[PDB]
DNA sequence: CTTATAAA
DNA sequence: TTTATAAG
């Protein structure tokens, strides 16, 4: 099975990710910013008890940690409850960065088509994979009450930060930089989370599966096994149907 | 909830 | 000028 032989490499087997190869990322301000810290809208009761148990999930986790600081944001009162952080007055006030992540019809035009059979993982909970500095955590600070009263932040790159999927792509380029050369007949596709792996043939398409599975899994990362689409000749990618070369 | 942009 | 849409 695809399962038990890489149990490291999925998330339902190896479980939550941490880039072990990674420094924990330090993220510059812009040279006038000063902290701002913005007040919590009341939440009702019902919002409250649906964050809760994903709140608590991420303390035993570690991923949130109590903190006191100048920062804060709000979560939204309504965001089926997830926590959904409001990071636009933190990140106007940090100092910007290229984009390196290439556009999906761009990134597609460097699949051959000598290479037809495809797999496609995406990672889940990436940015959680990667460690923040601890100077850099009382950014995204946020208020957290149970009543039945303080700060959080975070210890991973967080959801909603303006720079979190350019700083993804880029950690994990560095981390498949050696898989590429070991495998200079193998296709990899790389959009922030999602992965194309593209062969010229199922066994060599198996066989790096393989590698890549167990790359990923040894570097702290974690691909979605349910969702997996592991040595198909047509797969779908980005939105896009990959058939026959088509797409 | 707030806020940036677009459409009406 | 208002309304709608999208997104943190």
């Amino acid at each position: 099975t695809w399962l038990s032989d890489f149990p490291q490499a999925w998330a339902e087997t190896g479980g939550m990710g941490l880039a072990v190869r990674q420094a924990p990322l330090i993220i510059p301000l812009k040279a006038t910013s000063t902290p701002v810290s913005i007040k919590q809208y009341p939440m009702s009761q019902e919002a409250r008890l649906g964050i809760k148990p994903h709140i608590q999930r991420l303390l035993d986790q570690g991923i949130l940690v109590p903190c006191q600081s100048p920062w804060n944001t709000p979560l939204l009162p309504v965001k089926d409850y997830r926590p959904v952080q409001d990071l636009r007055e933190v990140n106007k006030r940090v100092e910007d960065i290229h984009p390196t992540v290439p556009n999906p019809y761009n990134l597609l035009s460097g699949l051959p088509p000598s290479h037809q059979w495809y797999t496609v993982l995406d990672l889940k909970d990436a940015f959680f994979c990667l460690r923040l500095h601890p100077t850099s955590q009382p950014l995204f600070a946020f208020e957290w009450r149970d009543p039945e009263s303080g700060q959080l932040t975070w210890t991973r790159l967080p959801q909603g930060f303006k720079n979190s999927p350019t700083l993804f792509d880029e950690a994990l380029h560095r981390d498949l930089a050696d898989f590429r050369i070991q495998h200079p007949d193998l296709i990899l596709l790389q959009y922030v989370d999602d992965l194309l792996l593209a062969a010229t043939s199922e066994l060599d398409c198996q066989q790096g599966t393989r590698a890549l599975l167990q790359t990923l899994g040894n570097l702290g990362y974690r691909a979605s096994a349910k969702k997996a689409q592991i040595c198909q000749k047509q797969v779908k990618y980005l939105g896009y149907l990959l058939k026959e070369g088509q797409r």
